[PDB]
C-alpha cells in the first residue's frame, strides 16, 4: 500500500494497544491456573489470537464477550491432546512458550507457524527442556519448526545456564519447571523482560531471584485473576520516535507500560538528546504517559545490557538514528538475525533504500546520521516492525513516494497502527 509522505506536523493523544508480552502470558497462565481468569485490554494482534486458539485446541474454554477475555483454568495438568497440529503462525512467544507449557503433556503434539516462524531456531529451547525430560524435535540440527513434541509425566527439574539474552528461553523453562518435581535455577546471561517473574507472582506462584539467578520450586498450583493489560512500549516506541524527528510534532503517549526491562528505548532517546517527559507515573500497574517533541537528535552507543532492554525497538532506533547528527553504533545485538526477519539486514537495506547511511555488522550496525530521506519500494517479509518503521520513516519523505509490501503483516501487534497514524495527522 501506498503509505502517506511529506509529513507536516503530528499533534495529538494516542492509547497504545495492549502489550504484546503480557497478553501472551495472561492467557497462558489464565489456561494453566485453577478457576477462571479475566483479561482486560488484551492486545488482540494475530500473534495473541494464535495463542489463545492454541490453547482452545487444547480443550481450554476462551470467551471473548464484550471486549474481555475469560479464561477457565484447567488446572497445571489440564491440558488435553490436540485434534490437529497446534498452529502458532507468526508468534515467535507462542511456539517458545509454549513449547514449556507443554513439557507435562503425556502426549505427543505437533506445532507450525508461517514461512516467517519457520526459520526461527527452537534449537535454544529444545535443548534444555530434552534435559527434564520432554522428546522434542523440528527440522536439522537448529529444530526449525515444525516440532514435534511429547511431554512427560516425570518432567525432571531443570539447572540451566541461558547462552543467550532471551526471555522466550527463561519463560519456557519457567513454565516447565512449574510442572517438574524439584527445584529448578535457571540463570540468565543478562536481564531481560521479567513479566513470566511478575505473572507467576500475580497468579499465586512463587519463585525466588537472586540476581540473574531464579529458582522455581515445581510442582505449584497457580489461580485465576483478573488480568489488566498496560499499553505496549514496543508499540508506543513507533510514535515515541515519529515525534522526535517529525517536524512541528508533540505526541501524548498514555498508559504505557513502563517494566524497567522493557524501557531501553527510553535511555537511548535521553543520550541523543531527544524531547521526553514522563508523567501520570503509576508506580504499581508500572505504567505512564510518555510526551515527546521534534528534537535535534545526536548519535549515542547501544551495547551489551542494554540490548536485551530494546531488542524490538531497534528497528526504529535505527531510523531515529537515521536523522541525528553523527554515528551511532549498535552491537550486541546478533539476536536480531534471529528474528521475524534478519532485522539487521532488512532493516540497513530498507532504509538505505530510502536515505541510506547504515553499515551493517555481524552483531548490529553503525549508523551514519542526518540523512534527508526519499521514496521507495519496502517490503514487510512478514515482520509488523519492518512494516511500522518504514510508516514513520514515510513520513520524513519530503518527495517522492513510498510503497510498503506485506503490510497487513503489522496486525501481528498493533491491528489499528494506521487509524492511529490517521488521527496524528490531522490536528
Ligand atoms: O518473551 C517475549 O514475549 C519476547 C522476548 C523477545 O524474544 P527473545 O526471548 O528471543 O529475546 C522479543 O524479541 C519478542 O518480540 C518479538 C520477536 F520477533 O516477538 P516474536 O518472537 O513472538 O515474533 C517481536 O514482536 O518483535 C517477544
Amino acid at each position: 500500500m501506498k503509505l502517506k509522505t511529506n509529513i507536516r506536523h503530528l499533534h495529538g493523544i494516542i492509547r497504545v494497544p495492549g502489550d504484546k508480552s503480557i497478553s501472551h502470558r495472561s492467557i497462558i497462565f489464565g489456561s494453566l491456573a485453577e478457576g477462571e481468569t479475566k483479561v482486560y485490554d488484551i492486545l488482540r494482534g494475530e500473534d495473541v489470537l494464535s495463542t489463545m486458539q492454541v490453547f482452545r485446541d487444547l480443550g481450554v474454554e476462551i470467551e471473548d464477550k464484550d471486549g474481555v477475555i475469560t479464561v477457565q483454568g484447567v488446572g497445571m495438568a489440564g491440558l488435553k491432546a490436540p485434534q490437529n497440529a497446534l498452529n502458532m503462525g507468526n508468534s515467535g512467544t507462542s511456539i517458545r512458550l509454549i513449547s514449556g507449557v507443554l513439557a507435562g503433556a503425556d502426549f505427543e503434539v505437533e506445532m507450525f507457524g508461517d514461512d516467517s516462524l519457520s526459520k526461527r531456531p527452537m534449537d535454544r529451547v529444545t535443548l534444555p527442556l530434552k534435559k527434564m525430560g520432554v522428546s522434542i524435535s523440528g527440522q536439522t540440527e537448529r529444530d526449525l519448526p515444525p516440532l514435534r513434541l511429547k511431554g512427560t509425566k516425570n518432567l525432571r527439574p531443570i539447572h540451566y545456564e541461558l547462552p543467550i539474552a532471551s526471555a522466550q528461553v527463561k519463560s519456557a523453562l519457567m513454565f516447565a519447571a512449574l510442572q517438574a518435581k524439584g527445584e529448578s535455577v535457571i540463570i540468565e546471561k543478562e536481564y531481560t523482560r521479567n513479566h513470566t517473574e511478575d505473572m507467576l507472582q500475580q497468579f499465586g506462584g512463587h519463585l525466588s531471584v537472586d540476581g540473574k539467578k531464579i529458582t522455581v520450586q515445581g510442582p505449584q498450583k497457580l489461580t485465576g485473576q483478573k488480568v489488566v493489560v498496560p499499553g505496549d512500549i514496543s508499540s508506543a516506541a513507533f510514535w515515541l520516535v515519529a515525534g522526535l524527528i517529525a517536524p512541528n510534532s508533540r505526541l501524548v503517549l498514555q498508559n504505557v507500560g513502563i517494566n524497567e526491562t522493557r524501557t531501553g528505548i527510553i535511555d537511548v532517546i535521553r543520550a541523543m538528546g531527544g524531547k521526553l517527559e514522563i508523567t501520570e507515573i503509576d508506580p504499581v500497574a508500572k505504567s505512564a504517559t510518555l510526551i515527546v517533541e521534534s528534537s535535534d537528535l545526536k548519535g549515542t552507543e547501544i551495547c551489551g545490557a542494554l540490548i536485551p532492554r530494546l531488542i524490538d525497538e531497534l528497528p526504529i532506533i535505527a531510523l531515529l538514528a537515521t536523522q541525528a547528527q553523527g554515528v551511532t553504533v549498535i552491537k550486541d545485538a546478533e539476536e536480531l538475525k534471529v528474528k521475524e526477519t534478519d532485522r539487521i539486514q532488512v532493516v540497513a537495506d530498507a532504509l538505505n533504500s530510502m536515505g541510506a547511511d547504515i553499515t551493517p555488522t555481524a552483531d548490529g550496525m553503525i549508523i551514519k546520521g542526518k540523512s534527508a530521506l526519499h521514496g521507495a519500494r519496502v517490503n514487510t517479509f512478514g515482520d509488523h516492525r519492518i512494516g511500522m518503521m518504514t510508516a514513520i520513516a514515510a513520513l520524513l519523505v519530503a518527495d517522492g513516494e513510498v510503497e510498503l509490501d506485506r503490510a497487513e503483516a503489522i496486525n501481528t501487534s498493533y491491528p489499528s497502527f494506521f487509524d492511529d497514524l490517521e488521527s496524528l495527522i490531522h490536528g
